[PDB]
């Protein structure tokens, strides 16, 4: 089974290819990491299995889901540490994405009630809802268009989250630019309508997402970074004229940012939506063109990890889904034992048990 080679991650030893996907599941408190995300990581983690957090604030604007956890004060970096102790305590590697949601928010979220924040002043449209934090959905509201200073001081909030991880003990980071929140807002000509240095041409378009990467790995190093796209998923009004080429333009900078830093990044994840002829070809189109590790995401299953490994299309594949309802997911796959279905209503509630650890492990 060629998802149980071991893989040589740059600095990390892993022994297996099966990588818990990052998913928002909105049980940490008032942004603070809760004792049940302790449970939840360790029940996940395996002896030389790569796991990937959570989407995770970088500033207090960056949210747009109910108690998500953040990592830019001093509590949650307290409060992170002990869950990275007992996923560590497991042999397991484990990175906290980096998340800033831009205009995917609401007034409820943002402090003083303030619009959020992106690189258009268009609203996502009526098409989209967003979750509100009692159970409803609410309306995207009209964001505001940042100027090049507050976009400085964005990438410095990425700078200073990244150095609070590692204060925490994670591995590394990865850089949450898919699925159309502030990254992807920059990227794709569908929502980037700036006439400044950040909108227009592709390199206009990728420069925020280049400045990113570039100021989180002279940080922490570009062996702890990692970085997720997703060019051909229209999420939330997120849709570009070219999604290959865009691709291709966001790969060859990661190329020239590990050729100038003399490092390669800890991989690059994308995402894919679920044409299935075309889809795989692009993402091969973009993991050919990529000077490093490739993390595929998105649909798989154990017989489409399989293939993806074989095949030379992907060295890693990350799940979601089954995940959630198979903490034992790797061991599962190793056995090819039966998987467990999962309940998508317990995925954004608050319960620290029901329908978060309370799935059971084989028997
Ligand atoms: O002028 P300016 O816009 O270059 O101001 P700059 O502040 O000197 O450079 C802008 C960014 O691009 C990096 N960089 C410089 N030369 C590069 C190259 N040949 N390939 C890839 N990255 C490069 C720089 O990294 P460093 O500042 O680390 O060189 C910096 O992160
Ligand atoms: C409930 C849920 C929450 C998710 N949260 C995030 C997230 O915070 N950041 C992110 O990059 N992707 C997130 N995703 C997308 C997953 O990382 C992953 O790409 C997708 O679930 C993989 O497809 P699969 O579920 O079929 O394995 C989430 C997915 C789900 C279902």
């Amino acid at each position: 089974n060629p998802l149980f080679s071991p893989y040589k991650m740059g600095k990390f030893n892993l022994s297996h290819r099966v990588v818990l996907a990052p998913m928002t599941r909105c049980r940490a408190l008032n942004n603070i990491p809760q004792a049940a995300l302790g449970e939840y990581y360790e029940q996940r983690a395996t002896a030389g299995g790569f796991l990937i957090t959570e989407g995770t604030m970088i500033s207090p604007t960056s949210a747009g889901f109910p108690h998500v956890p953040g990592i830019f004060t001093k509590e949650q970096v307290r409060e992170w540490k002990k869950i990275v102790d007992v996923v560590h305590a497991k042999g397991a590697v484990i990175f906290c994405q980096l998340w800033h949601v831009g205009r995917a928010s609401h007034e409820v979220y943002q402090p003083a009630g303030a619009a959020p924040i992106s690189s258009t002043e268009k609203p996502i449209s009526n098409r989209w809802r967003i979750l509100m934090p009692d159970g409803t959905h609410g309306i995207y509201p009209k964001p505001r268009a940042i100027g090049t200073y507050e976009i400085s001081q964005v990438v410095e909030d990425y700078r200073r989250s990244a150095l609070n991880a590692i204060e925490a003990g994670f591995d590394g980071i990865e850089i949450h630019g898919a699925h159309g929140y502030l990254i992807d807002q920059f990227l794709k000509d569908g929502i980037n309508d700036r006439t400044d240095e950040y909108g227009g041409s592709l390199a206009n378009r990728c420069k925020f997402i280049t400045q990113v990467v570039q100021a989180v790995v002279s940080a922490i190093g570009a062996d702890r970074v990692g970085v997720r796209v997703s060019p051909a998923i229209d999420h939330l009004d997120a849709m570009d004229s070219n999604p290959l080429s865009l691709g291709l333009a966001v790969v060859e900078r990661l190329n020239k940012i590990q050729l100038h830093s003399g490092s390669k990044l800890a991989y690059l994840h994308v995402t894919q939506p679920r044409s299935e002829e075309e889809e795989a070809r692009l993402m091969r189109t973009l993991r050919n063109a990529y000077q490093g590790t490739f993390i595929c995401s998105g649909g798989y299953t154990r017989e489409l990890g399989i293939e993806a490994v074989a095949q030379g299309d992907a060295d890693l594949v990350s799940y979601g889904r089954l995940f959630i309802s198979n903490p034992d997911l790797v061991m599962r796959i190793k056995l090819n034992a039966p998987l467990n279905k999962y309940n998508a209503k317990t995925f954004y509630t608050q319960d620290p048990v029901v329908g978060y650890t309370d799935y059971p492990f084989l028997q």
